[PDB]
């Protein structure tokens, strides 16, 4: 069937939106070419629409039922909760968007009578109604990226009311089944550190390894009617309350497999027949569709010693080679599979026996040293996007901040730390905002972090190691410098400059801005003082963090 039909009523704004870089008096400071930025709109939405709508053929074999069979019967050990009105509504996030019945965000949050009330007929009406698809709006993404122009991704999402019922039918399932599921090959599981170490020890694991990653041309859109009833019988497998089926079977056939689709200006724009990407299971759904489709073609394509690693839509596989021809090869009947079962390439997958140029999750392995010489491994990624919305950010505000994101994710690494931590504390320092609580975005959830905490937050994730890697590779600081060149961003000579002030500035306040300055920094002096285990480090709840992943989810921790 048809992705989508569409009326031909456009994809509407709710405010205008900036598609230019903004430029204030920090900008310059940390890039020169400014036409290089863009945000996407819904003015380019109509371009998307004619990318993401098209016929979805499926032929499903004994494989594909094999695996299915596999995933159920491990499905079927779990045990899960509904989740009360209240809990549900403490995973909102303070901005999520208003109800068209009269609350908003906040109102969920702080558990107002009204939001709570409607929220429970809400409810009542899944239990009851288990065929009338429930409304959902349409919006175009603004997203920041350097040109190369990307048109914006659309958004689909039911109203906040039904938002919060996902929660409290499916917050828990979609929380600890991929991981029972899928095991090891679960890759929101891991930290960035953890992925590096998965990863290594699957490459080290195989004789002669080789490896590719998948892209699935418009993963959301090649979803189908079968895949999103598949991935319910995945779900009802699992011990779960009455109330809980009921729910998930409701809002299966209302919502998941497909429904109307309205603007924000309340007009019909068509209809939608495959993965709504704003939904709570978006990220728990394509996982396991993902997963399945790729195990059954491993298996198809008689790929020796599979080992795969998904997050949604995004899989990479590591094996046994059998030499280029037999490989590539090899790689035709994967994809041919994955066709097959409606999930074709965008960009045609190749074998890569450098486990450092596999790109997955946007990030590649590579290697730097320690205090010891010691040799370690971390993840990295071309800096390119995170520069770009470092850009946009420092002119405006926005409800996430993927600048700290970046920090957290990619501390390791040499422009997260000479760039970015440079940058945004140099911003923070002026404004005496360091002890001021941002919101980031990890894995599809919302997190509200106080930057003076970074400290210990990357001493957890990543360990003291973070703070004194030096002597990384050439392909990394070519990449790098690259990326400077294009963007117009000062050298690599100058932000050590700039570190070694915002180093003092820090380390003469004291307390926290201190320790930021001492283990942050640590780089930009020639004789580095010797860092030690933070006391306050073995405090923060970071449980919750790497559990699972929720795109398009609306969850807030
Ligand atoms: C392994 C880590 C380091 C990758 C970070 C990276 C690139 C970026 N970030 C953040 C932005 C600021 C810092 C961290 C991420 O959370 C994700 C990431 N976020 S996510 O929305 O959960 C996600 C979704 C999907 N596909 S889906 C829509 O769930 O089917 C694939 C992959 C992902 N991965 C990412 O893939």
């Amino acid at each position: 069937s048809m992705s989508y039909t569409w009326t031909g009523a456009l994809i509407t704004p709710c405010a205008a939106e900036e598609s230019k870089l903004p430029i204030n008096a920090l900008s310059n400071s940390l890039l020169r070419h400014h036409n290089m930025v863009y945000a996407t709109t819904s003015r380019s939405a109509g371009l998307r629409q004619k990318k993401v709508t098209f016929d979805r053929l499926q032929v499903l074999d004994d494989h594909y039922r094999d695996v299915l069979k596999e995933m159920k019967a491990k499905a079927s050990t779990v045990k899960a909760k509904l989740l009360s009105v209240e809990e549900a509504c403490k995973l909102t996030p303070p901005h999520s968007a208003k109800s068209k019945f009269g609350y908003g965000a906040k109102d969920v949050r702080n558990l107002s009578s009204k939001a709570v009330n409607h929220i429970h007929s809400v409810w009542k009406d899944l239990l009851e109604d288990t065929v009338t698809p429930i409304d959902t709006t349409i919006m175009a993404k603004n997203e920041v990226f350097c040109v190369q122009r990307k048109p914006a991704r659309l958004i689909v999402f039911p109203d906040l009311g039904v938002r919060v019922c996902e929660k409290m039918a499916l917050y828990d399932v979609v929380s600890t089944l991929p991981q029972v599921v899928m095991g090891s090959s679960y890759g929101f599981q891991y930290s960035p550190g953890q992925r590096v170490e998965f990863l290594v020890n699957t490459w080290k694991s195989k004789k002669n390894p080789m490896g590719f990653s998948y892209d699935t041309r418009c993963f959301d859109s090649t979803v189908t009617e079968n895949d999103i009833r598949v991935e319910e019988s995945i779900y009802q497998c699992c011990d779960l309350a009455p109330e809980a089926r009921q729910a998930i079977k409701s809002l299966t056939e209302r919502l998941y497999i497909g429904g109307p689709l309205t603007n924000s200006k309340g007009q019909n724009c068509g209809y939608r027949r495959c993965r709504a990407s704003g939904v709570l299971t978006t990220s728990c759904g394509n996982t396991l569709t993902c997963y399945l489709k790729a195990s059954a073609a491993c298996r198809a394509a008689k790929l020796q010693d599979c080992t795969m690693l998904v997050n949604g839509d995004d899989l990479v596989v590591i094996c046994e080679s059998a030499g280029t021809q037999e490989d590539a090869a090899s790689l035709r009947v994967f994809t041919e599979a994955m066709t097959r079962y409606s999930a074709p390439p965008g960009d045609p997958p190749q074998p890569e026996y450098d486990l450092e140029l596999i790109t997955s999750c946007s990030s590649n392995v590579s290697v730097a040293h320690d205090a010891s010489g010691k040799r370690v491994y971390y993840l990295t990624r071309d800096p390119t996007t995170p520069l770009a919305r470092a850009a946009w950010e420092t002119a405006r505000h926005t409800p996430v901040n993927s600048w700290l994101g970046n920090i957290i994710m990619y501390a390791p690494t040499l422009w997260a730390r000479m760039i970015l931590m440079t940058h945004f504390f140099s911003i923070l320092l002026a404004q005496e905002q360091l002890e001021k609580a941002l919101d980031c975005q990890i894995y599809g959830a919302c997190y509200s972090i106080e930057p003076l905490d970074l400290p210990q937050i990357i001493e957890r994730l990543h360990g003291l190691s973070a703070f004194s890697l030096h002597s990384y590779s050439p392909g990394e600081i070519n990449r790098v410098a690259s990326c400077l060149r294009k963007l117009g961003v000062p050298p690599l000579r100058v932000w050590r400059h700039r570190a070694r002030s915002v180093r003092a500035r820090l380390l003469s306040q004291g307390g926290r801005a201190a320790t930021c300055g001492k283990y942050l920094f640590n780089w930009a002096v020639k004789t580095k003082l010797k860092l030690t285990p933070i006391p306050a480090a073995s405090q923060l709840d970071l449980s919750g963090w790497f559990v699972a992943g929720y795109s398009g989810g609306d969850i807030y921790h």
